[PDB]
């Protein structure tokens, strides 16, 4: 990549100032920036919180519903220090995608609306003045860019997804302008060996120059265990205290460039030490097989819409902590980095997820964007020890050769990018039938989506939603894959305060009673390895006839409080 | 007809007795009832309240969702001075068809779930004994009779009912029973016809009875007093200053007909009437010579627990919240309704759409859920029509019959198809009013064969909800407005009446800006279909869709049945309500 992915830190070479707050804000809809000098500046701007998705704020359906160009400015003070740094524009995400300006200059676009954007402005950048930038973004939704869906012209557009969630956008995570040292720490990957009671920290640093590079590994008290040279190398740890499930350790790893006697760059970042993976239907981690419990969540609150806030974060860890879960699934991109950080913390397994939702020539280029989401995704978050697998398409057509090379091409770039080759999936859909599927094979264990009981043979046919899928399991069994099986989807809508005796489909009664008939069938099957449900919490959706405030299959309500059935994975995943 | 649809009266002449109350109630899952002797008395009962839905009593799936064979039972003493009359068992309904027994010996059977069922049971009844009614029903859908639907078989045996239609399906015996004496010559039928000449009125009659004895026809005014009087079966009562029965605005006569043999009396049968004319006129619908816009709901029998059961609180506080919206008029969608509520409507004034249950005709729903059927339907069709017009005829509230509800019309074969319920539903009915049905978005203007046959036009449009909805309710508006354009350059010179128009709408919900589902976004959608139904001349009613919200089968699209109600299921407005109240103020 032509920038690094790392987290910003703080410290005696690097440093970093917070753009959020209030930013200014207009629409675009005759496409007139661009033209009309808006790089200098907004014509007639209100404000605009950051970070969040612009969506919500407002109090007209136009405003909520807009689709197409819009553009973000603010202004922020440049410390006179920061002068012959590299300095640098992090956006946590710019959704979906825009272009970049400084000082009315043009720095770089981006494609892709979940992942870091990287804006070099070490040539315009005015140290010790007061400085600009102005973001060009475009929420549209196309079949060459993730996510995919339409875009309708009533000439004002209307964005038309292929996927369920509402397609929240703007400035949806944390604005740094951040400086780094000429020469630093680019991105750096490490891989872990257990060797009885040590371990083993293999590593790769990649620098932007040519000098030495010192690698220690201090343990959570800030002690060192183990210290080597050069870019290449391994850190031997004796009694290593290993990350485990809901019982995290991290270490810090940190990475000295150095001339001489003096220090060029220092790069620190917490480690988890632990290993992954598949064998046979087992999942291991750490040599022990773990069962997954837990649920695909979203980046999706009140107001907010997929604004970040770490209140969110506590609040949704202490609550799959309460039902014993330990893994959820960033259904269905890329969530801000600091859920990663905080699922080290506390012990949690993640899938991280591409926004590889919603699958004509176009498909070429679509490859192209999907395996670019797919790069910057792992170099991004490698090096999380919660992260144990990729999940790297969500429901696309899967029973054509011509899907099974699409796949081949994603599964082959995610292995080049990924140092540790942990476990690649991806989440399928009913019509991946078994007979016809072409792309299980691809992956080391094979997630499914599935709705018995409620999209096929729901409420009083559940009965025969069970044998239909007792049927389907049969069949996968039947091939004798040797791999493991996770459930990535299931669940019902399900209106909080609906009761009924006997239960009806939306009830609070029959999300208990699907659960446990789905529990029933999977305790059946001894190659089934994981339950995430869908989903945490009730979420915002495009609005329409099947959805009455968003998706309501949620097993916490959109304010995160438990439904009925809550008690019941709680009691469960004990 | 072999039996007469009157209501029932208590007279010197005529007896009745209410078989409502815990009736005993068995499932027949094995459908051996009949072959194990169940007509001389259930095995293992439990107890079941009629009139009432018998779904929603039960806290298990398996009883709420029966389908197939289930039995009703109960006893009653006859008093011995009901001997040599006519005995019957009438049933207000039997839900959907059932065979009736007394005293073990079977007596009738009937097909067609909402109206009435009489069975003559002089030949067995026990007058000064305990006697005993046993009722074989059965509630699955077919495509032979109304209301049309599927029976699924569960890999187990178990059937349960697949509707091509959206609304829960309810059975039993959803209204009240009677056990009644008439006299051995009686008053079968009567048919009444209005014409106004100025001050007064004629009342132009038929009189059928089950004798030769002589005829006399009086009318009594509101207070009881005679203001006509004639003899024979049929003739005409010339009423001098007539008060006549107008829009929330009532008033009633009685008429009084007596079967003489010069002696004295052998029969009496008394009901109120209004006198009031209906007809179309170009684009106008007259009401006694005046033109009417008709505004109001389609509504359902339905109620929380009950289900279809019958109740007059139902029918009063639901009556009281139609005139708190300043309404005229109701659709009895998508069937008929109990007697009790035209009754009502008379006597408040209400306009009814009479419909019959020919609904599920659509050929996408059945698909998704025939060259041998179609006789065999239209002739259950055209029997529901036949039995509903002779029950409701004489009924000032009903001023029109509906005979469909969003069937498939674009076929030269459905044309030939409704034209025979129209020629019949046109000899059935002795004031020839006007006769219509509802159409699904299907029937475009430029496909439907089937709208010539009516005298005025009721669309069924959901612009802004299945068609174009929330961020596209501009679209919505433009398509709406380019249909009505199309039907505008017809120039048919007919009313038309939109029957359906609405939003699932979750009390509760509200949103800024609206969103689909919410309270805010059913004002919105009003306010932008009352636009549209104001920019046309020709568009003479509005009838929404729905009074309440009701129950559904269960499914993805239902979150606990139909949620298009204005009013909530407990009868209480959503924000909506008032909009309606202002504009029909």
């Amino acid at each position: 990549l032509e920038y690094s992915e790392l987290y910003p830190i703080q410290n005696e070479y690097r440093m970093m100032q917070s753009l959020d707050g209030m930013w200014k804000f207009q629409f675009d809809p005759e496409e007139i920036g661009k033209k009309s000098g808006w790089e200098n500046g907004l014509p007639a701007p209100v404000s605009m919180p950051v970070p969040s998705s612009f969506a919500d704020f407002f109090t007209d359906h136009k405003e909520r519903d807009y689709c197409g160009d819009f553009w973000y400015e603010t202004e922020f003070y440049l410390p006179a220090e920061w002068r012959n740094k590299k300095i640098w524009l992090r956006f946590g995400s710019i959704t979906h995608r825009g272009t970049v300006y400084c000082n009315g200059m043009e720095i770089t676009s981006h494609e892709g609306g979940f992942l870091p954007v990287l804006a070099d402005i070490s040539t315009v950048a005015k140290p010790g003045q007061v400085n600009q930038v102005v973001v060009k973004i475009n929420n549209e939704l196309n079949e060459t860019s993730l996510p995919c869906g339409a875009t309708k012209i009533l000439g004002r557009k209307l964005a038309k997804p292929y996927f369920d969630f509402f397609n929240y956008s703007g400035l949806q995570r944390s604005v740094w302008v951040i400086a780094l040292p000429e020469e630093s720490v680019k991105d750096y990957s490490v891989d872990y060996e257990l060797c009885g009671t040590d371990a083993l920290v293999k590593y790769e640093v990649v620098t932007t120059g040519e000098h030495p590079v010192i690698v220690r590994l201090l343990d959570a008290e800030g002690e060192l265990v183990a210290e080597t040279e050069g870019k290449e190398g391994i850190l031997q740890v004796a009694n290593a205290r290993l990350w485990e499930v809901r019982n995290a350790y991290l270490y810090q790893i940190v990475i000295l460039i150095t001339d001489g006697n003096g220090v060029l760059d220092e790069y620190r970042e917490k480690i988890g030490i632990r290993t992954v993976r598949i064998e046979g239907t087992k999942i291991l981690l750490n040599d022990r097989p773990v069962y997954l419990k837990g649920f695909g969540k979203h980046e999706d609150f009140p107001i907010l819409g997929r604004g970040f806030h770490w209140g969110i974060v506590k609040r949704d860890f202490e609550c799959l902590k309460w039902t014993n879960a330990n893994c959820f699934r960033t259904s269905h991109y890329p969530y801000a980095e600091e859920w990663y950080q905080f699922a080290d913390e506390e012990g949690f397994l993640i899938i991280d997820e591409v926004p590889a939702v919603g699958m004509a020539l176009t498909v070429p280029e679509l490859l192209k964007s999907h395996i670019a989401d797919t790069e910057e995704m792992i170099t991004r978050d490698k090096n999380h020890p919660s992260v144990i697998a990729w999940s790297l398409f969500n429901e696309p057509e899967t029973i054509t050769d011509y899907a099974y090379e699409y796949f081949k091409e994603v599964f082959a770039a995610a292995e080049t990018y990924d140092f540790q080759s942990r476990p690649m999936t991806g989440a399928f859909e009913k019509n991946s039938k078994p007979e016809l599927c072409k792309c299980y094979p691809l992956c080391d264990f094979i997630c499914l989506n599935r709705y018995y009981g409620w999209y096929i043979s729901g409420g009083p046919e559940i009965e025969e939603a069970e044998e239909l899928f007792r049927d389907e399991m049969d069949r996968w069994k039947a091939k004798e894959l040797n791999v493991p099986f996770v459930f990535t989807e299931f669940g019902t809508d399900t209106m909080a305060g609906l009761h009924k005796l006997p239960s009806i489909m939306w009830s609070e009664e029959y999300q208990k009673e699907y659960l446990e008939m789905n529990f029933r069938v999977f305790d059946s099957y001894e190659f089934v390895q994981g339950e995430l449900a869908w989903n945490f919490a009730d979420f915002q959706t495009t609005e329409g006839i099947m959805r009455v405030d968003g998706n309501h299959k949620g097993v916490f309500t959109r304010d995160r409080q438990p439904k009925a059935a809550a008690v019941v994975f709680k009691d469960r995943w004990e």
